[PDB]
């Protein structure tokens, strides 16, 4: 009889308990969690039955604990973030978590050697820096997303979130190796292979691993079950072969092959990439459920028996302190943050300060020290420093961030936000006025009182002179956007312009929209039809290769195809810009009031127009064959989506029965498919 | 370091590559999947690194490997099934599961006895018997599904198959506690208990758990994790509960908590839905693989070595053996079946005969055999023969099923189908002609070459006098029961119509197919307005009641909401049938080509008409509130519906933003949930 199964399953419903009895009581279910975690290390003490219960969990190998419940975390994490608005960021996040946590994690060593009585040398206090540093923070980026804009911060907050985690389980696993396994002794060259061997292999194995991986999902059709079963074996396989077999750090192999898998998006039918999503959130879920409760089942039962009035006066001056470690990082990395191009404010400085709650990869790297210390006091009261620094954080930081976003001022909807949506629902409330009115009017349901169905379905709203002249111009500046961003979501209903070509033509409107005088400019999407590169010049290099050997073709052939796949692209969001303009100047004629600044709009608005053909006519002549190659991979798009309109509606209309439906839909969905992997 | 790992990532992929390399060979995956694991055991025999890896999985201990995998297996088979369909034929499925498993394992234990020249007693046998008559045909469930006809049959297999596994591990479970744990002398009081209390509290311990289950999913509102981890965490603390903690027949727990997941999909959020669906494939497909992979390592390490050409025969006399025993069995509950209401052909019968594929319960239940009988020989001749048995079924009748379904005359295309379907894929050819005129006159596409476009947007055909009075009615039957199919469709996809409603009404229709020359007549729905039973007894009953005192009202309304349901189920297919009647006398009165014919369906359309009526008006003077809330039900219902498509609407108008109509989709889709309860 295993004793793991009613652990595992216990603790998935005392998590779904949790989460579905505190979802509107400000603090998080991974606090109550942990709390019940120690009910359960108590009555683990008192009654031997639900020791033998809990002891198979409590008494977890650090080995299987890491190798097990470190891809599923990190995975989770690199799978679901937008990669293209965290690579659009590399350089600031990058900077920012790398350089971040090594001062952090050396900070928080200082203190620790400096303040903490227990003797600690500097390779422990590095790994109680590495533990401490480790971030883990769901809850901001879902607050700052949910509450409209500063996306780019919610965007910066995860990224920083999944390198912090990454490098801090390699710095956490550097020092461990030198402090508990202290059996190597090497000279400076052997140490110099080492951090090569793993900051450079760790990326260069994900990303292996990553494009077999992705090789094997593009030509995988119609069985979702192996495309599911590749993506969950791909990982495991990544970290345990590159932390076991080899010596290459996992973690950030992990990461790469999900950053990687998340980039082609397109590789994976749709619908197993919903699956996909959910069921890496799921198992994001258990295994943050199963941590946290043994967590506090340890926490109980081999830790808090060397706690004293000390101890607890070193958490609170540890929560202090590396609040104000984080804090003092993001000031000094401010100056050179805003050497990039995206400066951070003072209020998402504030943010990201505060935003940092300690999670599930700190509390999992304690462990791992804990059960690695055995009789030692160390590992206890890494344990008890851990998981106090993540209730505190979670208690404090996550029931104060909502507060301090008032504070702030971020949390404000906006007012044309406001009126768009107060709109929206008065044409909701005409449209249930308007179905009301013709359900009155049969001859079944006119017995059915419309007292309670009117107090039914009732959507309320969950929101509830030349400087004149200059704010005119604000104002029509707004509404102009607001009209490109309509045409844009326009132009991807018909199927006029792919998904991947939308994102970039969203991107530099949300560009144009942080930009507050300046409209929408053709030299940014100029550098996007521009081919210069290192690719190009490779080109070139080739070219005079032309005049291993067998595979030199082959390394042509796929610099070839970047090279045209780039600049499809271009031609893609060329057409999306033309036509959206066109589309906007037949619409805004008929509504902006007054005539000169009319004149002005339209102005800007033909010349970018005459730019943007002028430069679409020089791509044409440059390369011809693949500006007809996109034509017809728009052709077959149109086709194929007017072909799935057309079976739902003999679906619709009957006349075709629905597994035969389902024959036609798989049809014409593995050839969507074949199209996007072209 | 876990050694579970690679074994476990390593059989995942290469169930992954055997399944994309085998689609189109007939023979399944799973035989491929035996043969690298019998190749992975040589390896591992020889290489002792190879060993290393497989020894723990190997080497699974069998308590732990059944209660791992067989939830997983037997839940999916339960939530896998139509439960209206296989409710609606219990009977046959129950008694020919049932009879035909006792029956086929007391005559396999007694062949077994006779048969084979080593020692076993009848209880050895009867295990044996057991092991061999469980039986898993996914594929010719899916064949069936695929090749259009024959629904019923292959809801029967699939019913069959379900309660055969279940019923076979209770058999096994009782004679494995015989045999290898003869601890137990007992008298026959404590005999007629322990039956009584398998037999008996498996099924009532699964209805406990499930009505909770239930209950717990329709009320956790906004979340799908939850509902995840709770049908996760149920399915397997159900089984861990009553297999270890009482003495309940837990593989019936989880049958009957499935089958009632499975009735209950309404409680269910519908994204949770298609998720749930496809995770525990995955689920039950990583079962499968594994248990696949770790039976052909052992059965090359270890029962391969006590081989014998006596035992080589006895497999092939033993598989004939076992087809011409499901053959007898089968042909003697034939006319039983024939006093049942369905009843089966002699086709079906052969196709029920030749289309078990014994498989993976088999095979675990061999795996846990050989691994309780230590060093014995009689674990390692079990494990070879349920090898030999579901290899030999594999490749000779999985293969064979194809062309027995081609020879007996189930395979073919129906006429009315075949047309109707070569009418779809034309409307299909002309809408892509419409649709290549206008992609051809456009401005930016107009130097697309189309000819590439026009050859890959093809989509093929899969499939590819008084007595001629007596014709014309036999086929305007056919066309009026086409057309009440079409208005049936046409009201489910309004909003109207209820999905059981359409089920009882196609049931109704097929019920009126089997017979030329009868019209859809009024008794079936009758009986579906006629509620009484033992509940309007019981009703009857509370009547007597009303003139635990506090829970007697909880009662009479758990029995109250009971009747509302089955008045919801007539009202929605009494007022399905009127309305499809007025649409269908819209309809007829064109394509009819004699007067007298069309007045002749006429008149019997038109007294269908007014007894529904009828029925209809004594529903509505027999109970006051009922009909005006199934009405009121579906005034929301259509209300809810339009105010998803206006949201729609606006988000492909641009008006909203994504986020904010996943808000209100959110908003509008805990308003369905809510419906779903009152």
């Amino acid at each position: 009889a295993p004793k793991v199964i009613v652990f595992i399953s216990g603790s998935c419903l005392f998590g779904a308990i949790s989460r579905s009895l505190f979802k509107k009581l400000p603090i998080p279910y991974t606090v109550v969690l942990l709390i019940l975690g120690a009910i359960l290390g108590v009555v683990a003490s008192n009654v031997p039955l639900v020791e033998e219960h809990t002891r198979d969990v409590a008494h977890m190998d650090p080995h299987v604990l890491l190798q097990i419940f470190l891809p599923v975390l990190i995975f989770e994490s690199a799978f679901a973030m937008d990669v293209h608005t965290f690579m659009r960021s590399f350089s600031q996040v990058c900077i920012l978590a790398l350089f971040g946590l090594v001062v952090a994690s050396v900070l928080t060593a200082v203190l620790a050697m400096n303040l903490f009585n227990y003797n600690w040398n500097f390779s422990e206090a590095m790994m109680f820096g590495a533990i401490m540093s480790a971030t883990d923070p769901v809850a901001v980026v879902a607050l700052l997303k949910d509450l409209g804009a500063s996306k780019q911060l919610g965007t910066i907050i995860e990224g920083e979130s999944l390198l912090n985690d990454g490098c801090a389980i390699v710095i956490f696993n550097v020092f461990m190796k030198m402090v508990f396994f202290p059996q190597l002794t090497s000279t400076v060259g052997q140490n110099v292979l080492y951090f090569l061997q793993v900051a450079v292999a760790g990326p260069l194995w994900g990303y292996a691993v990553a494009k077999v991986t992705v090789f094997f999902l593009s030509h995988i059709f119609n069985d979702a079950l192996v495309e599911i079963t590749i993506t969950l074996a791909a990982t495991y396989l990544t970290y345990y072969i590159g932390d076991i077999w080899l010596e290459v750090s996992g973690v950030l192999a992990v990461v790469v092959l999900g950053l990687i898998v998340n980039a082609e998006k397109t590789s994976i039918s749709p619908e197993v990439e919903v699956f996909l999503h959910r069921f890496w959130e799921m198992l994001a879920y258990l295994a943050n459920t199963l941590i946290f409760m043994m967590v506090g089942v340890v926490v109980t039962q081999k830790a808090l028996v060397a706690v004293d009035k000390m101890d607890w006066f070193y958490l609170i001056i540890l929560y202090l302190a590396i609040t104000i470690i984080r804090g003092m990082v993001i000031s000094l990395f401010s100056p050179i943050l805003s050497r990039i191009g995206y400066g951070l404010t003072w209020r998402n400085a504030v943010i990201m300060t505060w935003g940092g709650l300690r999670g599930a990869v700190g509390l999992a790297l304690a462990l791992v020290v804990e059960n690695l210390a055995g009789n030692d006091v160390i590992g206890s009261k890494f344990l008890f420093h851990t998981a106090g620094i993540v209730v505190l954080t979670l208690v404090i930081n996550a029931t104060t961030i909502q507060t301090l976003l008032r504070i702030l001022g971020m949390s404000d909807i906006s007012i044309p936000k406001r009126l768009a949506m107060a709109g929206a629902v008065r044409r909701i409330h005409e449209g249930q006025n308007r179905t009301l009115n013709m359900l009155k009017s049969d001859r079944f349901l006119a017995d059915a009182d419309w007292d309670i169905a009117t107090a039914a379905c009732e959507i309320s709203d969950p929101y509830s002179s030349p400087r004149e002249f200059a704010d005119m111009m604000e104002e029509a500046r707004l509404r102009m956007l607001k009209a490109e961003k309509i045409s844009y979501w326009k132009q991807f209903e018909h199927g006029m312009l792919a998904r991947e070509a939308l994102r970039l033509l969203v991107q530099h409107a949300e560009v144009a929209a942080d930009e507050k005088d300046q409209f929408i400019l053709v030299d940014d999407l100029k550098k996007s039809w521009q081919i210069k590169g290192i690719y190009p010049w490779l080109k070139r290099k080739l070219e005079d290769l032309i005049s291993t050997k067998a595979l030199i073709p082959k390394l042509i052939l796929v610099v070839n195809g970047k090279i045209n796949n780039q600049l499809s692209l271009g031609y893609d969001v060329g057409k999306g810009y033309i036509i959206g303009e066109e589309e906007v100047g037949k619409i805004i004629d008929r509504m902006v009031d007054n005539k000169k600044i009319l004149r002005e709009l339209k102005h800007i608005s033909e010349t970018g127009r005459l730019q943007v053909v002028k430069e679409l006519g020089l791509l044409q002549r440059e390369h011809p064959g693949i500006a007809v190659s996109v034509k017809t991979r728009q052709a077959i798009r149109t086709i194929l989506n007017h072909s799935r309109e057309t079976i739902h509606e003999l679906q619709g209309a009957g006349l075709l029965d629905e597994m035969e439906a389902h024959k036609l839909e798989l049809t014409v969905e593995i050839k969507m498919k074949r199209l996007m992997n072209a």
